[PDB]
């Protein structure tokens, strides 16, 4: 028995939780095991392993006939949220307010993010993951390529063109061929968010193709003619070999393969992971040095960074209708927002992983020595994965190089993290028109977008066209019901 023991008996719960289109829960992870250990509930995956499209196995999952007890996973609010409503996963309120203090706490310390999550209805469906940090992805660039070309880091988007046309045309790798891929990254969708050295917003958030606010007006990036505009240059750039050809494929592995390669020049990532490749390829590539620059500024003179630390994803974990035993699960759930919870779930294992020390968690050196990086490591274990737990910002802070630390207040110090868009409440009304829409409207957005950047479509010669689907999918519309959700919170 344990103190953290939320029932007598062990007790075995069918999850289905498929994340990040590559993983699944796997009870014999180190970190499932010590929860078992810890909780005495059990999560038996119900998932199909060898998958890779998430949304479409909570789809099939939703339509099998035969609900799991607990459903989990990242981009999952706003079915969480509809299904929830439908009668898919039960209301969370009453089990909090009674069973669950640690959530309970959090929410009434973190009533914004309490909000955030509840459905039009007033009940929480999920338990979020909660991300803990300030900044999110930051400007890396090639150093060792800027000193052997003896160019300067660039400081505005003229000098950004030069600078990666240098890389392309001046064989800074050394292998007399031109095969340097300036432009690289893992996240496709940052292809579009360089619309941003133009001037044109590419999200409003941290969640990519997110609205945002302009002097109390609810818009959508995508819609704007800035974008317009902003997506000839990008389209150019891809026309010119600027950008990775594949960059709407390669994805997950882009840094190993196109650094580990010493290929590529030039991305928008993440500034602890991003950083652990100087010390990671410092052997397979030699001389190998990115090193963390401020925005270059863009075409109207704004130096920006979109990107920004979410107060709580749209990531989690729910109770369905069909779990008999929602007092156990809830007390579960709970354990995540507890101090012995949130060691495990943030740094894995005891004695494996990390020691607690001066009472509180070190990850042992072997973790910290490895190249690869440390979340990286824990996903693999069951860590930093993406249920309801409170994410703890030490653990980064643990891996996080001075090197990037000083990126890091480079950016802080700056003020060039936009502020995010936090989102509206809507009644159950103007979601449903959300719900109706807003999927299909995005889709569209993307398979547009993809076109204009590979130059299948011209952005000019279509823009009227794009106008018009947007307006015959109900993006329209969708914007209408935000705004009468943004006015009643805000205005009147
Ligand atoms: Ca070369």
């Amino acid at each position: 028995k344990e103190a953290t023991w939320v029932t007598d008996k062990p007790l075995t719960l069918k999850i289905h939780m498929h994340f990040r289109d590559k993983w699944v829960w796997d009870e014999n992870w180190p970190v499932a095991k010590e929860s078992f250990r810890l909780t005495n509930v059990k999560l038996q995956s119900v998932a199909n392993k060898a998958a890779t499209n998430s949304q479409e196995q909570f789809n099939l999952m939703m339509a099998s006939g035969d609900l799991p007890d607990v459903v989990g996973g990242d981009n999952l609010k706003d079915k969480f949220i509809q299904y929830g409503q439908e009668g898919a996963f039960v209301p969370l309120n009453k089990l909090i307010d009674q069973y669950a203090p640690h959530i309970k706490a959090f929410f009434k310390s973190h009533p914004e993010v309490e909000r955030a999550i509840k459905a039009p209805d007033g009940n929480i469906y999920f338990i979020p993951y909660v991300p803990d940090g300030v900044v999110a992805r930051g400007y890396f660039i090639r150093e060792d390529w800027l000193k052997k070309l003896n160019l300067k880091p660039p400081q505005n988007i003229d000098e950004l063109y030069t600078v990666l046309k240098a890389f392309k045309e001046k064989d800074p790798n050394g292998n007399g061929k031109a095969d340097e891929v300036p432009f690289i990254d893992r996240h496709p969708d940052e292809v579009f968010r360089l619309v941003n050295f133009w001037g044109a917003r590419s999200s409003g958030s941290d969640n990519y193709m997110d609205f945002y606010i302009d002097n109390g007006r609810v818009k959508h990036p995508w819609a704007e003619t800035a974008f317009r505009d902003g997506m000839k240059h990008v389209a150019q750039w891809y026309k010119e070999g600027l950008i990775d050809k594949e960059i709407f494929t390669r994805k997950a592995k882009a840094r190993e393969q196109m650094f580990g390669g010493n290929l590529g020049g030039f991305t928008h990532d993440w500034f602890a992971s991003t950083m652990t490749f100087n010390e990671g390829l410092a052997k397979t590539v030699p001389g190998f040095k990115l090193i963390p620059i401020a925005p270059p500024t863009n075409s109207k003179g704004q130096r920006w960074e979109e990107d920004s630390r979410q107060k709580v994803r749209p990531d989690g974990w729910a109770i369905t209708v069909k779990n008999k035993n929602p007092v156990e699960t809830i007390k579960f759930f709970d354990f995540y927002f507890s101090r012995p919870g949130r060691d495990i779930s943030n740094f894995g294992v005891p004695g494996v992983t990390y020691d607690i020390k001066n009472g509180k968690a070190v990850f042992k050196d072997s973790v910290l020595k490895s190249p690869q990086p440390v979340n990286n490591q824990l996903y693999d274990m069951g860590a930093q994965i993406p249920i309801g737990f409170w994410q703890d910002y030490d653990y980064e802070r643990q891996w996080t190089t001075p090197e990037a630390q000083a990126g890091i207040d480079m950016y802080v110090k700056g003020k060039y993290v936009m502020p995010g868009f936090e989102g509206v409440n809507m009644t159950r009304e103007e979601r449903a028109i959300y719900d109706k829409y807003w999927a299909d409207v995005r889709t569209y957005m993307y398979e547009m977008g993809q076109a204009w950047v590979m130059g299948t479509k011209d952005v000019d010669k279509t823009w009227d066209e794009y106008q018009r689907q947007l307006k015959l999918r109900g993006l329209y519309q969708v914007l209408q019901m935000m705004q009468q959700a943004y006015d009643r919170q805000y205005k009147n």
